């Protein structure tokens, strides 16, 4: 059971995203937590080995258990910590060995191909600046389920 | 590694804690994450069944890596997510297989009984609003070693 930070970072009406390779994905940067860290530190360090961006006052806004689900039964789970920030430092990285990093346009990253899940979460955290808590049933091919988000959409 | 919750739940000026056989340690009522829950899921039921409550609405305070340290390595890990709450509804069970309930004054829980990290926690959710994040240290017989929080006390 993995545990796994991301984080959203909104400066002039911009999102800083990943696209996995072929034409795959987009993501918010981050990556897993080491032994001994506190979420607060995973997404920064995490964050900055992937795109070169130190943030600088990241918050936790989204916290969800990801389940795996097929033959009716739970058969994997992780958790998922999202944070926001605002301010930050450092020049965007070209490439990172997960995929090409850009900013993109607040208004147009509900539109960008992304996990289904990811959609709710991008909508929430994007316009409030509440805590989202959630579980996302998953297949092994990552087709959404079902969720349960609190608050709700 | 497991998943405990645990929450604040502050009355009126007076906390609601459990304290263990044997007039040991003094806790905040929670417990261990079930398979496909989320973080607000488990809280509100393992509260209930070692309470009688219903909190009303939690929210996450404190998101906390515990380890255990021993003969200079990392032997053991866990996470624990606090909660805090002012409302909730429902009679307040005598025993619990835990140990015995009280509500406690709040000017006086720093001076009861307890693991050394938990004063930390208290001192921050019991006059703060903000979220705490944090790793502490333990040996295997829970004297604190050491502890990183943010915000530092």
């Amino acid at each position: 059971l993995q545990r796994v930070t991301n984080c959203i970072v909104v400066d002039h009406d911009q999102v800083l995203l990943l696209q996995k390779p072929r034409r795959g994905w987009w993501v918010a940067p981050g990556g897993k937590m080491e032994a001994g860290e506190s979420i607060l530190e995973t997404v920064k360090r995490e964050y900055w080995e992937e795109t070169g961006i130190t943030v600088k006052n990241p918050e936790l806004k989204g916290i969800f258990s990801m389940v795996i689900f097929d033959e009716g039964k739970i058969v994997s789970e992780w958790m998922l910590f999202t944070f926001k920030a605002t301010e930050h430092e450092g020049e965007m990285l070209k490439q990172s060995p997960e995929g090409k990093l850009e900013w993109k346009k607040k208004d147009e990253v509900l539109e960008l191909p992304m996990a289904a899940g990811d959609k709710w979460i991008f909508k929430h955290v994007l316009h409030s600046d509440r805590l989202l808590y959630g579980t996302f049933h998953y297949t092994p091919d990552f087709e959404l389920l079902s969720y349960r988000l609190d608050p709700e959409p």
